[PDB]
């Protein structure tokens, strides 16, 4: 039971192909066209199938060549409209159809984002960028939204000829437009059957540089070079995937980096990963992302979660997969590291939740809970948490990487829940169950609150970063002078994040010490977002009214959830900002990517 989605479920009939054709218009701000579905009946006598709809209009429906009945439920919010369609003639079970539906986005698609050239790097042409995690799939096409059915797609879209489509797909084909010149129609198809979340759709003027075998990076020309550079390691992360995971089964791995409002750090779109161009720090210092985004091609887009109760599944095998890749290019210390600063993130998550809040379980129930609301660190950190805790007991990393390639071999092409998971671990650590069932399973998946075992880190890279944040914490006014840049010099990009990590938990500290520390670290002239971010909310937590036009410009200037959402809440949290942080909201609004609006909306009680 999937109690995110309106549709059909998977016992009832399956999607198995969608054929998708349709043009990209964007003075109208509406993608127009046919989505051919071929279902599969699962059932004897299957007359009638529910679809997920959200803000579509529905303009026939054509089975066999004739148009045949449909109608529209009430909307149920976030969850859209279920499309229910009566079928010409009755299926057995294993009985396939074709249902071609004709429709129309809504230009609020809350999937989409449109954006006017001034909006974009060069000024010249506009452009289009699709997010479809959890369940916006709903808002481009009448589909089964739910990731407990996987299906193949091939697509033909339209776009002004000076334009470039890019899709979740193997690049197909190019071709002028045989009913507008003006046009240019770019052909996809993805052989590997995936969860409609998946599915990914960008419009605009881009190029592309070729940085590996199997990878080119995409954007738009004025970010080409900078990008490159910066996801050179590719290639080499994608050979250890490999490694760790199984043969890579997608064909290609491309990059897009989207404009500066795209709402994630990356999104696992399979053959194209979309990132934020916050990653362009000019030193790769934020390639984990990377290494994140080519983990999901194995711990997630092949195993997938069932429902997005589950989602844990997906994230935690991922970010343990991410924090492998990035131990054997840094060594084993730096996985330690990663590790022990997520533990970090879980405790924020965690406090900032509240210690029984129901996000902070590992397993959620998400009826009537919107997932965008529901969205945050937890089940990256208390599912990467589970599994290191797992690694530590089972006899260590190369014992756990075994249990994780066989996984990923037993569920391929597959949707699970917790309970497949379980019973795979206990099945492949049979000689081990004695020690799995020492594991409070019931705290882990089901308890809100932080986990209630804590790992083991090594604190060798960790311990520089909080002896200077203990030393700044610690510090009165007559230790001030105590501070130089000197502090610094042995410190990388990442114990520099980290110390501001550390200091930002202890928030807020006396204004004087905040205006030391811009005095002797130069802070202000950092460009790497993660380090800039964790600065500024330092600085406004701490009343520094200096930062309040830096950080309202990092709030605006990108869009990227991770930094908006605290920055415009430590904005309205101070009473020299409120008033700007909200008036700011405002005067965006209209600009900002549909989900990340309604969360800021929500986040500063402003409607
Ligand atoms: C993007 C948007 C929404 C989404 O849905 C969620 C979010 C959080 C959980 C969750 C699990 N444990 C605690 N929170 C589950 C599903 C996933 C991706
Ligand atoms: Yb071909
Ligand atoms: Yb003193
Ligand atoms: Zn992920």
């Amino acid at each position: 039971v999937d109690t995110c989605s309106l549709a059909s479920p998977a016992s009832v009939c399956r999607t198995k192909h969608l054929h998708l054709r349709c043009s990209v218009d964007f003075t109208r701000r509406t993608l127009t066209g046919t989505a051919a579905l071929t279902v599969q009946s699962q059932e004897d006598n299957l007359r009638s199938l529910v679809l997920d709809t959200k803000d579509l209009t529905i303009e026939k429906v054509v089975i066999n060549g004739q148009e045949v009945k449909y109608a529209l439920g009430e909307r149920q919010s976030y969850k859209g409209s279920p499309m229910e369609i009566s079928l010409p003639i009755a299926l057995s079970k294993n009985q396939e159809i074709v249902i071609e539906i004709s429709f129309e986005t809504s230009p609020k698609s809350s999937a989409l984002q449109w954006l006017t050239p001034e909006q974009t790097s060069g000024k010249e042409h506009p452009y289009l960028f699709s997010q479809c995690q959890a369940i916006h799939c709903r808002a481009i096409l009448p589909c089964q939204d739910t990731p407990s059915v996987k299906l193949t797609y091939t697509a033909e879209v339209s776009v002004p000829k000076e334009l470039v489509a890019l899709m979740s797909a193997i690049r197909d084909g190019e071709t002028p437009d045989p009913e507008d010149p003006s046009r240019k129609i770019y052909k996809f198809i993805q052989k590997v059957p995936i969860p409609c979340y998946l599915i990914a759709l960008v419009v605009g003027a881009l190029e592309s540089r070729q940085i590996g075998p199997r990878t080119l990076v995409w954007s738009e020309k004025e970010q080409v070079e900078k990008s490159a550079y910066e996801f050179s390691e590719t290639e080499s992360m994608l050979k250890i995937a490999e490694d760790l995971g199984g043969p890579y089964v997608w064909g290609q791995y491309d990059l897009l980096v989207l404009p500066p409002s795209f709402p994630y750090g990356g999104m696992e779109n399979p053959c194209l990963t979309f990132v934020t161009p916050t990653l362009l720090a000019g030193d790769k210092s934020l390639s984990n992302v990377i290494a994140h985004e080519i983990s999901h091609s194995w711990t997630g887009n092949l195993v997938t979660n069932k429902t997005w109760d589950h989602f844990w599944l997906n994230e935690g095998h991922t970010v343990y997969l991410e924090r492998h890749i990035c131990g054997r290019l840094f060594g084993e210390k730096f996985r330690h590291f990663n590790a022990l600063g997520g533990w970090g993130e879980l405790q924020n998550s965690v406090k900032t939740f509240g210690e029984t809040h129901p996000f902070t379980k590992l397993v959620v129930d998400l009826t009537d809970i919107d997932p965008d609301v529901a969205y945050s660190s937890v089940p990256y950190e208390k599912g990467f948490a589970l599994l290191f805790y797992l690694e530590q007991l089972l006899g260590g990393p190369e014992i756990f990487l075994g249990f994780l390639k066989a996984y990923v071999e037993k569920f391929s092409y597959k949707s699970i829940t917790t309970d497949d998971w379980k019973d795979f671990l206990y099945s492949y650590f049979k000689d081990k169950v004695d020690v799995l069932n020492q594991v409070d399973w019931n705290a882990w998946l089901y308890s809100p609150g932080l986990p209630p075992i804590k790992p083991n880190y090594d604190m060798t890279l960790t311990n520089a970063c909080i002896a200077l944040s203990q030393r700044w914490i610690t510090a009165k006014e007559d230790d001030l002078n105590s501070f130089n840049a000197t502090d610094l010099k042995d410190l990388s990009s990442h114990q520099l994040n980290e110390f501001l990590a550390q200091t930002l938990q202890r928030a807020p500290l006396p204004l004087g010490h905040i205006k030391r520390m811009q005095e002797v670290y130069n802070f202000n002239a950092i460009n790497n977002s993660e380090i800039r971010f964790r600065w500024l909310r330092l600085c406004i937590q701490s009343k520094w009214e200096d930062a309040i036009p830096l950080a309202l410009k990092m709030a605006t200037e990108q869009g990227r959830m991770k930094f908006t959402r605290p920055l415009f809440k430590d904005l309205a949290a101070f009473d020299k900002s409120h008033d700007q942080a909200v008036r700011t909201y405002q005067e965006h609004k209209a600009s900002m990517h549909p989900v990340t609006a309604m969360l800021v909306g929500k986040d500063l009680k402003v409607d």
